[PDB]
């Protein structure tokens, strides 16, 4: 009756989400983006969309619809978290929006190692000194994300320990506009009471893990807020470029 819940929950994650951490990390050793000639070689198979214009404006053109792309993942994933379709339609809709980035960045830890990131379903790795290298200010956007993954992946996590994270995250009684706050707050409730007790079994080497991932929560959410507004400046001092209507819309005046 808990157990189950961490069940389907692991269950509707492994159903929803094309990338996981199992996969991800046997992936990690394909074809490298460390230069721009290795990019270029790269847009001739892994990303056709913007297929010329600078570097710095395909490579995250190229990162906001695999963004997209989670987000999408992430509506599919939350329709299965049991209670959360019985919401009201605005509630669902409010908690995915105030959402969806911090399991974004959680989940991006997945595919991130100390060196680079996943990119193009796993069939591209863009090394992370490479971004880094980027003009100003895109060389700035990933490097907070790196530092994140880093402290995160070394929780050694699972995906039975990531599944409930990310519902956990989503089923938040705190974002503003919400109408039945008092049973979201009963669902979360009941999914961080079942995270703690599975994160007991499955990691009993380590009292301290369940305090460790609120902090991430926390972490979290401040990772978001400061994207919001790198994103913001981009838009800004570059219009070469365009931000994808959708994360326009997340972003705006929230955070
Ligand atoms: C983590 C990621 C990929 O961060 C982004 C960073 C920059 C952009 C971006 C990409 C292309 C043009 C832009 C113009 C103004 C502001 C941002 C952009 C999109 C996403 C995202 O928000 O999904």
């Amino acid at each position: 009756d808990l157990k189950s819940l961490a069940k389907r929950i692991y269950e509707a994650y492994l159903k929803n989400f094309n990338m996981n951490k199992v996969k991800a990390r046997v992936i990690l050793s394909p074809f490298v983006i460390h230069d721009m000639e290795t990019l270029c070689m790269a847009e001739k198979t892994l990303v056709a969309k913007l297929v010329n214009k600078e570097a710095e404006v395909r490579i995250f053109h190229c990162c906001q619809c695999t963004s997209v792309e989670t987000v999408t993942e992430l509506t599919e994933f939350a329709k299965a978290i049991p209670g959360f379709a019985n919401l009201d339609l605005n509630d669902q809709v409010t908690l995915l929006k105030y959402g969806v980035y911090e399991a974004i960045f959680a989940m991006l830890s997945s595919v991130m190692n100390k060196d680079g990131m996943l990119v193009a379903y796993g069939n591209g790795f863009i090394t992370r000194e490479f971004l880094k290298s980027l003009r100003k200010p895109f060389c700035d956007i990933m490097e907070p994300k790196f530092d994140f993954a880093m402290k995160f992946n070394a929780l050694e996590l699972d995906d039975s320990d990531i599944s409930l994270f990310v519902a956990a995250i989503i089923c938040c009684g705190d974002r503003p506009g919400l109408l039945n706050v008092g049973h979201i707050e009963k669902m979360q409730e009941g999914i961080v009471h079942v995270l703690r007790l599975h994160l007991q079994s499955n990691h009993p080497d380590d009292i301290f893990l369940f305090p460790k991932l609120l902090q991430k929560m926390a972490d979290l959410r401040q990772l978001v807020t400061e994207h919001a507004q790198l994103v913001q400046i981009i838009k800004k001092t570059e219009s070469d470029a365009a931000l994808h209507p959708l994360l326009q819309e997340i972003y705006r005046d929230m955070y």
